[PDB]
């Protein structure tokens, strides 16, 4: 029992970690066979962030600017490619780390670990939510650009982010691998405006369910409510508006528990309300919502991996 | 910026982690060398866990009896030896992919990542730390007996925690890697009382610290106390008493921030005496206790390990 907020291991993903120099502006990339994703800004200064160019400043880089470092082996890059916002260097060797992997694009509200690495070097693994407005609240500092994030099942690793910038109000963005933002972003460093944020409804449900499952059973009321009357309360407080889809991936922690969706849905109801009375869930005084419905049924039923 | 809870990298790890089974009780391992690290009490049943002889019930069994896998490698167990709370097997193979390792006992307060593992295959990482009585609260179903906690220097892995099993009041206990418990506990599913627990006061600082690192900081107040008067203080909130040796720790925070440690004492004051009246810090409306002054240096300046 007990109840973290969990993160994939990360090993499959450090064997992928490169550094890329360019200049004086170093960032991460991601090295898969004979290739090596990068943000394309590792071709910018700081004065190139307020307007570039990223066509005609291509053009003027050459594969020997691109110091791509792999621990301390040097890649000898032999060519250069503008997919979107990202920057497919072409390499001698491929890399025989190299995992099962894919490239997805993921739904706001869904979840990922995030690999932090400064200088091609890992340090650090976590959980984080894709929020609705596209943003993420992260642990980046300035060199952790290029950063990944992804999600495993089975043999294959779903890698879904990229990091490439932080905002002016303090959280991050970033694009799939393809190189298409997420959200409203662009790699230009200027006033850029983040959409109002809301609160993943479904994974609050959850979580609140998950901390049934662990004992923390006093927001239960013998309540209930219809969903489009739990709506409008769910809009008073910012809340995400819940859907029948989201009732329907909610069903097996319904089974589990024996408490109807909309039964929890009423409890979320009180707790929107009356707030928490000085109580916690889980040991936390506010509404947690960085878990999947997904998340917690691994969590409670031990879905493992290979 | 943005400041989440991070976990060291789990690739060096993930490839020490077996599946170890005696009969039909079955928990993780760890593969380092040829010697297959594993709490003893693999050798018990559910029954055999009220009054275990180790020592009669180790005799009663044989090499054939220890089915250890990785991943599909069947590993020939060719020894059984007990030390204290751990059961070291002698396989054929040493481990290809053995890192650099260390055998460290911890102290409380410290943190660590734990690689959560069911049936050998490792499900999740997440940081945690050891309370002050000793125990964890951490994500641990039946079958994560055996996941290690670790730290990473340098190369280095440094191995501090095994789990061995869930107290009745729903957290859990276990051994460094020699087999000697944190903390009064015992591998018997008994009633076994844990210690009066504390808030680690030096991580409270440290998050403080970090809160200020990363912009909130509406909670500096222009006060200032004593570190006697702060620890009255301390002990009527159940914070553990601060100590020269933990201002000290606090030094590398308290230059890059200007904000002397007992200025910071005195603001956490005024937060144990009026709350946070609503506000939070770093997103959460409790004070948090789970990083150390090492924790929040490694984050607010990037260190890696590589």
């Amino acid at each position: 029992s007990g109840f973290r907020k969990m993160a994939f291991p990360s090993g499959k993903v450090e064997g992928c970690m490169v550094q890329v120099t360019c200049g004086t502006t170093t960032l991460n990339g991601l090295w898969l066979d004979d290739v090596v994703y990068c943000p394309r800004h590792v071709i910018c200064t700081s004065e190139d962030m307020l307007n570039p160019n990223y066509e005609d400043l291509l053009i003027r880089k050459s594969n020997h600017n691109f110091l791509v470092q792999a621990g301390n082996v040097q890649l000898r890059v032999i060519g250069h490619s503008m997919q979107n916002c990202v920057l497919k260097l072409k390499v001698d060797t491929a890399n025989p780390k190299t995992p099962k992997y894919k490239f997805v694009r993921i739904q706001p509200g869904q979840t990922f670990s995030v690999l932090a690495c400064y200088n091609g070097s890992p340090s650090g693994v976590y959980q984080c939510a894709m929020r609705p407005n596209f943003t993420i609240k992260g642990s980046f500092l300035n060199g952790s650009c290029g950063s990944v994030g992804f999600n495993i099942d089975y043999d294959c690793v779903s890698f879904c982010y990229m990091h490439h910038m932080e905002l002016p109000t303090g959280v991050h963005a970033g694009t799939d691998l393809e190189g298409n933002f997420y959200g409203p972003f662009v790699d230009r460093q200027i006033a850029q405006a983040a959409g109002t944020d809301t609160t993943i409804t479904v994974n609050v449900l959850a979580w609140l369910y998950a901390a049934v499952i662990n004992g923390d059973r006093w927001f239960l009321n013998r309540f209930t409510t219809t969903l489009n009357d739990f709506n409008l309360v769910a809009m008073k407080y910012n809340y995400e508006p819940l859907t029948q889809d989201h009732v329907d991936i909610l069903g097996p922690l319904s089974a589990q528990t024996g408490i109807a969706v909309l039964d929890m849905c009423a409890s979320l109801k009180e707790l929107l309300q009356n707030g928490m009375n000085g109580r916690t869930i889980l040991g936390s005084a506010l509404l947690e919502d960085e878990f999947t419905p997904f998340d917690v049924v691994r969590q409670c039923s031990g879905v493992t991996f290979q």
